[PDB]
């Protein structure tokens, strides 16, 4: 199984300088957390992280495997806040060099890794598992093997936050009571075309089905669907602002594929059609 570095590169290798213009300044890439009413989205970001590391029963010495760690974040917070120790995994070349550099100028103690590989060619143990908006890019033909490797790497008490968006299916949808559909499923089809190459989104019981295959017992599926909206929302207003900026750095072209990007998922998740759960899967 060879990474499919390509069309994850397609996406997060664009240019940290344009992922900046809208992203918070910890650069976290998925949906936060705003568990108080005017958090700010750094805040509600660092919320998010709290919740997914606060389900693992970290320890100090421990060591965290951070499957897709994107531009850091996570694991430096697992460091900081929670000392242990981590090894992060991407495959975006700007994103592994980004790390890198976290991890050269920490004055922290703990055992730092940051590596351009996927979970497909690391098999190595691993104290306890997180994993943000990584799945996404998986692909449903990969799940299985990847609840292989995660049973595999973890301890007898091991522990993996699985988060990762959820859809349901475009002809089942018709039944939720929800229109549009061929609206949705044409907007499915630029996001994978034109934002997210290879990108695929699996259901619950999808998920519910490798995990419990592969040995793991599904503890918790805690929903933030509510709170995706906003984040994507305060994303795009964001962009927005930066819109000059935005073509200088690349051009109106990428500007406006964000900006319909960011938009569009955001009255997904407003509407319904997405979802997005953290599973708490205990070996
Ligand atoms: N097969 C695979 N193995 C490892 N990382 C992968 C992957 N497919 C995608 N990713 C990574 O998952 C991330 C998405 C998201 C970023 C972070 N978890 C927050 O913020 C990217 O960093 C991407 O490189
Ligand atoms: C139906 C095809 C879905 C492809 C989904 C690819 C998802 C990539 C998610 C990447 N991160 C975690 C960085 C978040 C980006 C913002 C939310 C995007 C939601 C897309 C929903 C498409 C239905």
């Amino acid at each position: 199984l060879k990474p499919h570095f390509a069309n994850v590169q397609a996406h997060y290798d664009l240019s940290d300088d344009f992922f900046r213009l809208f992203l918070d300044p910890t650069q976290t890439y998925s949906c936060a957390y705003f568990e108080r009413d005017d958090m700010t989205l750094q805040e509600a970001q660092i919320a998010k992280i709290d919740l997914a590391l606060g389900k693992l029963g970290l320890q100090p010495g421990m060591t965290l495997l951070d499957v897709g760690c994107g531009w850091g974040a996570t694991m430096m917070r697992a460091v900081e806040k929670y000392d242990v120790n981590v090894v992060g995994l991407t495959l975006s070349k700007n994103q592994a060099n980004h790390v890198q550099q976290l991890v050269a100028n920490s004055e922290n103690l703990r055992s730092k890794r940051v590596l351009l590989a996927g979970w497909e060619q690391f098999d190595e143990p691993v104290d306890r598992i997180v994993s943000i908006g990584a799945f996404e890019h998986f692909g449903h033909e990969r799940y299985d093997a990847f609840f292989s490797l995660a049973h595999r790497l973890l301890p007898a008490d091991g522990v993996m936050l699985l988060h990762t968006i959820t859809g349901l299916h475009p002809k089942e949808i018709h039944e939720r009571g929800l229109p549009m559909s061929f609206t949705f499923a044409r907007f499915l089809k630029f996001i994978v075309t034109e934002i997210f190459p290879g990108g695929r989104l699996p259901s619950i019981p999808m998920v519910q089905e490798c995990a419990s295959a592969n040995g793991f017992t599904v503890t918790r599926v805690q929903s933030l669907q509510p709170h995706y909206a906003k984040t994507l929302d305060l994303w795009s207003a964001a962009l927005q602002a930066n819109k000059g900026q935005a073509i200088a750095l690349q051009s109106e072209e990428v500007y406006e594929r964000y900006m319909k990007y960011l938009t569009g998922c955001a009255e997904m998740f407003r509407i319904g059609y997405i979802d997005v759960n953290q599973f708490t899967c205990q070996k």
